[PDB]
């Protein structure tokens, strides 16, 4: 008793719509950072009836029976997960029941210190997540913020963080967490003096990792796992998985971590597992130890440090002068155009990025940069020598907006009146379309 | 530079306990109150590549670009569910993001009361849900007992929810959000009596009707919409669409409810939607307002009647003596055996269903019945006339369990070491699987 014809013809409306999604993800150079593309198999997982089953619990302490299929399904994703990050089962665990990275990070900070637990995390303008205790003065934006008392540091006017002010506010705050690993940092983290503080002050360790995940499994950066009580990280970003994330933590350094960890997620925050989910990720994190996964990650950074420069080489600014990892933000500031600006141009050419705060920045009201970054591009083949093209296309952007800027004013509003029917985007539009459009598409 | 070889190949570990589940599923009696089985079309949304984009925000007001199709998709699922519901979108607005049942209440609670605020719900023993405030003396089991302050009313020594105790309990606690709407509970509820205990003391009148959603869709139970100003469900039970959940809010009862739950949902508890899971959504509320969808919900009441006339026929008995609705829970303390011993023996049959709590119970360490439900059966094919065979193998295993019980003893460990090779089992589970396995399978 239900209907078994395909979605074209069960549905349509909403089969054109996602067809024309597909249209428009082939045919942009897509630099948001933290966006990939999954394969056919990943998607393969996410479409599986094993959705269908209700799993509350963990492994073999299940509140249902018939799980021994999931069960074996979630032991398989603990296992890759474990071994993609090299560390030993005996010394580290991994919960991977977190349905998205906000939701592994609040369940994994509840857990450490609990309701009116005091946390230290970066600020959203200068690169942290909203989850790392984001707040306004005129909100706790942030259930961390609220459910939590936080605490913010920034980074120095030349965006690297300040580790002498960390201290100076750990020292003085007291928290029980400091948060490190951010959303828009280019360059590594040094996780042994982030130890050295939160052992001075008595304070857990937490990395989030989601922007660089495949560069620590990789060990291509520095190794949180050296350091951290507890890394979080999602699977969708570099990583190339579903979305879904993971929250590891620390036995040996910490026994009885395992338990707050588990029973924060369930019962606590969480109801049923998605296994779906759990399949997607156990599939992306086989692929992530292979070698031609390492390949992938280093062509991300190859491509990262050759955009960089090419944009150097156009005289363009880049927060911290470069890059690290698979990430630049750009400093708009000389060109006298917001990054708001600049993405609604960017966007009039398939051209996807986002705009970003930048360290001079007051307030957050107005960006004055972009970050740009090259995971999703790598997915699709691009090599070295494209990014002289992409930065091309980027210089060739950041000139017609400011000519926009001239002929229409510096108001949102009236810039945007200007964008419809512009010649120049077009033609630029028009290239963008040629060259991304050919590209390999999983 | 990526592998698109297909997951059997990709993959064939994963694959191989994957198709061993389907197997599982296609050769099980479900009787699961909270499963369904989703259609080929909700699972091909579901492994659709919109969720290779980060979308957050809402509508019209996302961060990012590159939102057109995603915003179509967001807004018909809406749309739809408004629709499905009939509830006019002049005085009901409804927030598809949740990305579960559980993340939707704790958000929608958070965005009525706010941190330390009060609130009330049925007990988890009675029938409510562990969101609703579960906690024990020992501990805070949910974060609902935890960053809310939280009192559970009980239901009467017949099931029954007993209004002058809600009352009693309303006037003296004085919450601010009281929660009706059930996950084990066999009858319907009065909201307008909800509503005018919740108008006696200034409180929100919240109902999560997961599990009867499809009821009050359809207009075969009491509509909350008439008298509720927040109504919650997950989408992937009665409903039969994936693992997501829907907030729905009063406008007209609350003008400023409407940010209040969309920033609760994001940026305060989530970051990113899913959006793979906004268009299976979407898919699913279109059959859901469909005739047809009328009569598989007509079918699963016309089910769970003739299953309980069929128990009560074989002198089993049933909490409330009966049902409303799509679940039964049966009481077992006349056969003196634990609801746990028997879902041992029913999952030994390939008979899923899940032990649960009668009002007798105090500790809820062993409860003494066992929950069933019909929608996942009656989305396999079954009618009235098949609900006696079911009786027939409930009532067959809870005799096996009887034997083996009295041969094995009353505690756990030892009672599980008679089932397997128990000869009546294997011919019980070999009956079973051979009516199970013929049934139509989406
Ligand atoms: C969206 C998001 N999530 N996590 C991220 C980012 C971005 C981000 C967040 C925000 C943000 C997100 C939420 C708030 S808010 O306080 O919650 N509120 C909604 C303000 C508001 C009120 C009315 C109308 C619009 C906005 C405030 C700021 C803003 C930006 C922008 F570029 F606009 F300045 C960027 C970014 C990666 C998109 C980022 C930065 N920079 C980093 N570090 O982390
Ligand atoms: C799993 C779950 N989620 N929401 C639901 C249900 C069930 C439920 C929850 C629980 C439950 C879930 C969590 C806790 S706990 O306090 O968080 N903790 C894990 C202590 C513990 C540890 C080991 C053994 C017992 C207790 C306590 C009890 C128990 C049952 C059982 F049948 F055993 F009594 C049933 C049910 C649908 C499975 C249901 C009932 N009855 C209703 N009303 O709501
Ligand atoms: C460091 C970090 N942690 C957690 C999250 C949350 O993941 P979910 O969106 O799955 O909740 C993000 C997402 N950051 C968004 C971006 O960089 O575009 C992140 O950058
Ligand atoms: C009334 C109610 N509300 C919320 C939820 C949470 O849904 P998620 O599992 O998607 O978090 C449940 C699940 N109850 C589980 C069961 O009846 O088997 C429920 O019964
Ligand atoms: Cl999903």
């Amino acid at each position: 008793m239900f209907n078994n014809e395909p979605l074209e013809q069960i549905d349509k409306e909403l089969h054109d719509i996602l067809a024309d999604e597909e249209k428009r993800q082939r045919e942009t150079i897509n630099l948001i950072a933290s966006e990939n593309l999954t394969n056919g198999a990943v998607r393969e997982c996410l479409g599986n009836r094993v959705s269908n089953k209700y799993s509350e619990g963990y492994p073999k302490k299940r509140y249902y029976g018939g799980n021994d299929f999931i069960d074996k399904i979630e032991e398989l994703c603990q296992k890759r997960a474990l071994e993609a990050f090299n560390v030993s089962d005996e010394e580290w665990g991994v919960n991977v029941q977190p349905l998205s990275g906000s939701a592994a990070n609040v369940q994994a900070l509840y857990a450490l210190v609990g309701v009116k637990g005091k946390i230290m995390g970066m600020h959203l303008c200068s690169g942290g997540h909203l989850t790392h205790g984001f707040f306004d003065e005129k909100k706790k934006v942030s259930i961390t913020s609220d459910m939590f008392e936080s605490k913010l540091y920034k980074c120095n006017s030349q965006g690297y963080v300040d580790l002498d002010a960390v201290r100076e506010m750990a020292l003085s705050f007291k928290p029980k967490v400091i948060i490190c690993g951010y959303t828009s940092y280019p360059r590594d983290i040094d996780y042994q003096q982030f130890r050295q503080i939160c052992d001075e002050v008595n304070a857990y360790l937490f990395a989030d990792i989601s922007h660089i995940s495949s560069f620590v499994a990789c060990n291509i950066l520095n190794n949180p796992f050296l350091h951290a009580d507890v890394v979080t990280t999602t699977t969708h970003k570099i990583l190339r998985g579903p979305r879904s994330a993971l929250i590891f933590f620390n036995k040996k350094r910490n026994p009885g971590i395992e338990q707050k960890i588990n029973s924060a997620v369930f019962p606590s925050f969480q109801g049923g597992p998605h296994n779906n989910k759990i399949a997607a990720v156990a599939c992306q994190l086989k692929e992530v130890h292979s070698p031609a996964f390492k390949e992938y990650t280093q062509q991300v950074l190859l491509n990262s440090k050759a955009l960089a420069k090419a944009l150097i080489s156009k005289q363009i600014d880049l927060v911290t002068n470069g890059t690290d990892n698979h990430l630049i933000v750009v400093d708009l500031r000389k060109f006298s155009i917001t990054g708001s600006k600049l993405q609604e141009t960017c966007n009039a050419i398939n051209v996807s990025l986002n705009k970003n705060t930048i360290p001079s920045d007051v307030d957050a009201v107005s960006p004055s940069g972009v970050r740009i970054g090259t995971p999703a591009m790598t997915t699709r083949g691009a090599k070295e020598k494209d990014m002289e093209f992409i930065a091309d296309v980027l210089a060739r952007a950041i000139k017609i907006t400011v000519d926009l800027q001239e002929q229409y004013g510096k108001k949102l509003v009236d810039f945007k009146k200007g964008l419809p029917g512009n010649a120049q985007l077009q033609q630029l539009k028009q290239e963008v379309v040629t060259w991304a459009g050919a590209l390999p598409f999983p």
